[PDB]
C-alpha cells in the first residue's frame, strides 16, 4: 500500500514517479538507469520513508512516463528529468542512483551545485578510454568479455536494432543476467511492461549508444567529463556501494575512485551483479536510511 | 576478524571483542542481561569499515572476571567505565539495548563529551508500574501479562533465586523465549558458557530487580531519570531501532519518545523479540555504519 504513483505534465509529455515518507522530510531522488524504471526501488524506498521524502521518477520513455516522439539522448533524459523537479519545486535533494541514472546524478549535481545534499550511488558510468574499461576486473574475464561484445553489438548499426528493438534484448536478456537473485514471474512482466512494442524499446536503444566509449559520442564523453570533475570537487557527503566482482565498477576500482573525491565512503555489498538493488535491497536502504539520519543530525544544530 | 581481548580493571578482568581499523572512531557496542558481547557478531563487522568497534563483555557476563560484587547496576556501570578508561576511550558511538542502553544513557548524562553519536533499541527507563512493562495493543496480549509475571517472580525474594540461580530462567527461558528465530545449539550454547554453575548466575538475577519499576530501587531510578533527561536534552545523532510489537518499546511508543529527543531517526525493523540483534543483524549494522558515514562525513566538511 505504501508506495503511490504520480504523473505530472512537462515539456509536452508526462513524467511518472513513485512516492514515499514524510512530505516534510528531506528530498530524496532515486534515479534508475536503463532498462528499469522506478519499479526497480520498490524495497528499498519503503527502508528510506522513515527519513526521506522519497521520490522515485521514471525516466522518459521508461516505465509509466510518456512516451514523446523524441531523440532519447542522454540530454533528452537530463531535459525531461529537470521539467519533473521543476515542477515538483524540489530545491535540495539528496540523490541514490544507479546506471544511467548516477550520469544523471552527477550531471545534474554540475549544474545545480546547491541541490545535492548527499549522494549515493554505485555502478556508475564514467568516460571509458577504450573497451577494455567497460567491466574491468582482476578474477580468474569471460563475463567481461562477453558484457563487452553485448554492448559493442549493441552499438553496431542494423545489429543494435535487431537485438533491442526486434528482440528487446536489453530487457529480456541483459537485465536479468545482471542479477544473481532468480527474479519472478511477476517481476520480469514489470520489467517489460513498459516495452510490448518494437517503438517504445527505442530508449533503451539509444542508452547503450550514448555510453561515452573511446570519446563516442563526443558530447556525452565530454559533459560526463566535466561531470566527473565536478563530482571530484564536490563537497557533499557521498556513499558509494560495490559488488563483487562489480560490472562497471570492481571493488578495486571503488576503493581507489573514492579516494579521488571527498567524504566518500564504500560500502560494500558481497556478490553481485550490475543492477545491486533487486540482490541488496535491505543493505542498501538501510545503509542510505541511517545515512541520511546522519547527515540531517550532524548537519542541524 | 573479530578477536578477543582482557583487561585487569578494579577487583577483576574484563573481555571485549574488538575489530575495524585503530583509527576510525570508537564504535562502543553495550549488551544487557543475559547476554554478552556474542550477541553484536553478525553487527561489528558491517561496521568496522566505518569504525573502531570495542565491544565488552559486563562484569560476570561473557568471558569477563566473577568477583564476589552485587553486581547492582552502579557495579556494572564502575567496571564499564574503568574499562573505558583503561582503553583510553574519550570520544565514541554507542551502540546499545536493555541493560546496555541504561549503562550508555548513565555514561552519556556523566560524561556529555563522551558521545559521538547513540544507536539504542529495547531501552530501559523509569517506570511508573507494570502496566508500562511491556505495554502494547496487539490482540499477543497474553504473550505481555506472562512477561510483567516472568519478571514480578523474578523480583520475589526466594521465587526469583529458584527460577534463576536453580533453574537458570533468564538465560533458559527468558533469552531464547525473546527471540524470533530458533536459536542453534552452537548459539544456546555460547549464551550458556558464562552461566554454567549456580554461583554465576547472580548477575543474571540481581539485573531484573534493578528494573526501575514503580521507584523501586529509588536509586537507579533515580540515576535513569537524571539521565533520561539529559538523553532528551542532548544534541547529539541519535537511531532509535524499533521492533513489533515491541517488548519494551513499542512502535507507536517510539514515535511518542522520538518526539522527546534532538536528531533521532526511529528505523522499523518490523516483527521482533526483546533481543533485535539475533533477528535484525544486517538492518542493525548496516544502518549503524551508514549513520556513522554520514555524520563523519557531514562533520568533516563543517570543521
Ligand atoms: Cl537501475
Ligand atoms: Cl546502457
Ligand atoms: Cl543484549
Ligand atoms: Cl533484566
Amino acid at each position: 500500500a505504501d508506495i503511490s504513483l504520480h504523473h505530472r505534465a512537462v515539456l509536452g509529455s508526462t513524467m511518472a514517479y513513485r512516492e514515499t515518507g514524510r512530505s516534510d522530510a528531506p528530498h530524496v531522488l532515486f534515479l534508475h538507469g536503463n532498462p528499469t524504471s522506478s519499479y526497480i526501488w520498490r524495497n528499498i524506498m519503503p527502508l528510506v520513508a522513515p527519513v526521506g521524502h522519497c521520490i522515485a521518477p521514471d525516466l522518459i520513455g521508461y516505465g509509466q512516463s510518456g512516451k514523446p516522439d523524441i531523440s532519447y539522448r542522454f540530454f533528452d533524459q537530463a531535459d525531461y528529468l529537470d521539467a519533473l523537479i521543476d515542477e515538483l519545486g524540489i530545491a535540495s535533494a539528496y540523490l541514490v542512483a544507479q546506471d544511467w541514472g548516477t550520469a544523471l546524478a552527477f550531471h545534474l549535481a554540475a549544474r545545480r551545485p546547491q541541490l545535492v545534499r548527499g549522494l549515493a550511488f554505485m555502478e556508475f558510468i564514467r568516460p571509458m578510454r577504450d573497451w577494455s574499461d567497460f567491466h574491468q576486473h582482476d578474477v580468474a574475464q569471460d563475463h567481461a568479455e562477453a558484457a563487452r561484445e553485448t554492448f559493442r553489438k549493441f552499438r553496431t548499426p542494423g545489429v543494435g536494432e535487431a537485438m533491442i528493438l526486434d528482440n528487446n534484448a536489453f530487457v529480456e536478456r541483459v537485465l536479468p543476467g545482471s542479477i544473481l537473485r532468480t527474479l519472478s514471474e511477476e517481476e520480469m512482466a514489470a520489467y517489460r511492461a513498459p516495452f510490448a512494442t518494437r517503438e517504445s524499446r527505442m530508449p533503451t536503444l539509444m542508452l547503450p549508444r550514448e555510453l561515452p566509449i573511446a570519446g563516442e559520442p563526443a558530447d556525452v564523453t565530454q559533459a560526463l567529463t566535466a561531470a566527473h570533475a565536478a563530482l571530484a570537487a564536490s563537497t557533499y557527503p557521498k556513499l558509494l556501494f560495490v559488488g563483487s566482482p562489480g560490472a562497471l565498477v570492481s571493488p578495486a576500482f571503488a576503493a581507489e575512485f573514492a579516494k579521488t573525491l571527498k567524504h566518500c565512503a564504500v560500502i560494500q555489498l558481497g556478490a553481485g551483479g550490475h543492477y545491486l538493488q533487486e540482490d541488496h535491497p535491505e543493505a542498501i536502504g538501510r545503509s542510505v536510511a541511517g545515512w541520511i539520519a546522519g547527515i540531517e543530525a550532524a548537519s542541524a544544530q
